[PDB]
């Protein structure tokens, strides 16, 4: 079982804080902070239909504080974040709409669906869980982490179009005295918010893309240009959090504070996703092109997070499966120069505890703009696709022939079916995106059994391949 | 006399319309005319203190409209462009202010000042007019040329603080209807223009320096790379026009339609000016950098603006001396690839017909909006100091020492001294800065005497230097 698995991962634990006492570990920490408490307000609105009072704290981010906070000590490389995700969130609208019908029951409910869920999950983690050597073979693993960067980048620009049609300019004026508001007439509807906030949001995408791409410029030191190329994004929030100062103008900003059987089978569903998700989330983690790790933890982390299950069923909170883009854009940060990542074990988890700070003297917290925050969401997204190989042939359908490609020997006489393969796998994007709009994301790995099917396909016209794991740059000398 | 300098460009009258006909001799004509017909409006604004009506067409237009036309035809290399300028606007300030006091004419006084100016101009072109090889020997002609660039570009900025303090914001929103406007009170001042134009206006610089740019970037096919590399200002221009017309606020927008001897003494005085920055708007054109010309006219076009000086003088037209900032961004657009650039004669003056067609129908002209305008000035303000050896060391003082320069053998021992020359030409700018803010520029080129003075004292610390000129790029081998 697992322990095969905790034991490899036991003699670490001294080694790990006190590799924790770097700069750029600090630069992590209050960057994934915005994020985290960024996406606990995001979904603590949507989900804020159903859990309306319940306690005098919102229950989203004493969710998150507990729920990463006991992960990320020690699960399994716990550079993951646990948060709340897309599939979960859609299938509670899906049960509050199957209990609004009054089942008896509705919180109460959910526990008897939350807590046999764990127990199902308690018996996958015993029986196996390893569908590594023959399911996610480079091919639909990137065709899973490029489709749900394409999502979170989609995700912002329509958390704006929301914006903008929250606060709609009048686009009438330099006459003057005809627009008065005023239960009025003809003008109760706000100026320049929205204005202003395009501004923050490109600005702080092509700030914080302008400093990561500064590394490589020489004109400033080389030891402050890697303390600029590292507190890059934080200070790209504070240098348009003061602008939003200047420019008296205000914004959206952030603000802080027979029953048991019937039970069994939608806990049948859930505990397919969320092992389901907890695997996506990790092999786009484990990633042999992050060099020199120190350990792979398949076992455990599902073990843990069934541990946080009842607890979090128990108290009315949220599930919370890992992370699929801020992992890859906290394992981004805590890297050398490639020369290896890191092994960080505080750095995942005091984003929790500053999480769990909950006001954390919150108007400190009260004066960072909301739109900014969104500039940090799509600096994430499009950073997230850096190093996929799918994006290096994606971007090679552009490309004119009498060009340079990466490796050497066995798709050179075969030129065309570099173009066949990956319009292949743009084709079965495609039908994942438009089975993404319908109501088929609560049955969440139909889109990735599907999606891994067109590998055996592959199979029918095969050659020597360097479209495999594990081997991603070859010298060859 | 000239009669040296028009046999060598003579010859090349039927080799230059017949060179004519290529596609980005297209892109620099509605280019240029943009530039053009916002440097005559821009004047017009500043110029329309003093003369006020005078005709039922301005006459900022009219005057830049043949006084090109005949000018690029064939003037000694017509890749400049005449406009009108800096000091003569501040002259012609302090000139109605000298005949405010009623000496008894002002308009048929500026005739004898303009007309005996015109005939010190003809005295100065038949003496001698050559100044070159012991005068501006490359430094202190990047020296003017790396300062008036600085006055350009800190010239786009102030033209939008001005239309800030003309588009002030009410800073104090979200509550609802306490700002009506009604001889009113507390809401006579306008929303959401000016947080409009910051977009319009960083947009298309940052849209402009990224397409010249994307010559290089593989992702597009090459032939049509190139298209797009030299239309890139214009269509800028394009893309924010319509993004001006989807959202929809306005903004400023382009909308175009004893008295003898005592007028000796400031015709003495202009004609030393407008002789002074003919040389140093040709001295920078020139430009051994631009390689493989056909040709050097130094003395006809100095004939050919006191042919102009009357026939505007006459009319009540400003007087107008070559161009620095634009004929610089002129020829920038008109070059291969370097391999040479060009001797267009009808780019040069097709933008003064296109300018003579006044209304060309206006409206489709006035939907342009003017921050978008601004923008490509601080394009080719920027673009202007692109190629000066100036930039290329003011940039090295903050580049540590462990790197690449270009030229070997003479100054890699006398490291310091590139440090201490930089820094002498440094200081220097900022005495003629300070001398810029007072009115000391009705006197022009004692900031170019005094400029070129310092060059003397360069004399008494001298080794060998390739710090000259004609001399850009020297292979050794």
């Amino acid at each position: 079982g697992l322990i095969k698995d905790i034991k490899r991962k036991a003699p670490f634990f001294a080694s790990d804080f006190y590799d924790a006492l770097n700069i750029q570990a600090l630069s992590a920490i209050l960057f994934i902070y915005l994020a985290t408490v960024t996406n606990a307000i995001t979904f603590g609105g949507l989900l804020g239909d159903a859990t309306d009072n319940m306690q005098g704290v919102l229950e989203s981010f004493l969710g998150t504080a507990v729920s990463g906070a006991i992960f990320c000590l020690f699960a399994g490389q716990p550079l993951t974040i646990l948060s709340s995700t897309g599939p979960v969130l859609v299938f509670e609208r899906l049960l509050f709409n199957f209990s609004k019908d009054n089942n008896f029951d509705y919180l109460e409910f959910r526990l008897w669906i939350g807590l046999w869920s764990a127990f199902l999950c308690l018996i996958l983690v015993a029986t196996d869980a390893s569908f590594l050597v023959q399911y996610f073979t480079r091919f639909t693993e990137e065709g899973f982490s490029s489709l749900i960067s394409f999502i979170f980048i989609y995700d912002a620009f329509k958390k704006m179009i929301k914006l903008a049609d929250y606060y709609p300019i009048n686009s009438n004026f330099k006459v003057g005295y005809n627009t008065l508001f005023s239960v009025g007439n003809n003008c109760n509807f706000v100026p320049d918010i929205t204005l202003m906030s395009f501004i923050l949001f490109l600005g702080t995408y092509t700030s914080s893309m302008a400093l990561k791409k500064f590394k490589t410029s020489p004109y400033f030191p080389t030891t402050a240009r890697k303390l600029i190329s590292d507190f890059a994004i934080i200070l790209s929030i504070l240098i348009f959090c003061v602008i939003d100062a200047l420019v008296g103008v205000d914004t959206p900003k952030l603000i802080v504070p027979w029953v048991c059987l019937a039970a069994a089978i939608p806990a049948l569903l859930v505990t397919i996703l969320i092992f389901m998700d907890q695997q996506i989330t990790a092999v786009i983690v484990n990633r042999k092109e992050h060099k020199l790790k120190k350990g792979a933890g398949y076992h455990l982390d599902l073990f843990w997070v069934a541990i946080l299950m009842v607890i979090c069923s128990l108290m009315a909170l949220p599930w919370y499966v890992a992370a699929t883009v801020i992992s890859i854009a906290h394992i981004d940060s805590l890297k050398m120069e490639f020369l290896g990542v890191r092994e960080q074990r505080v750095t995942g988890t005091l984003v929790f505890i500053l999480t769990g700070l909950s006001v954390f003297m919150a108007p400190i917290l009260k004066f960072i703009p909301m739109p900014v925050l969104y500039g940090v969401f799509l600096y994430m997204g499009v950073a997230s696709l850096n190093g996929v190989q799918f994006m290096d042939r994606l971007k090679l359908l552009l490309m004119p022939l009498k060009h340079q490609p990466d490796f050497i020997y066995l798709r050179h006489v075969p030129l065309r079916r570099v173009h066949l393969f990956t319009f292949l796998q743009v084709l079965c994007l495609a039908l994942l995106w438009i089975l993404k709009s319908t109501v088929a994301a609560i049955i969440f790995p139909v889109m990735i059994l599907a999606l891994v099917a067109v590998r055996k396909g592959m199979d029918y016209l095969f050659s020597q391949h360097d479209l495999s794991f594990l081997d991603d740059v070859i010298p060859e000398k």
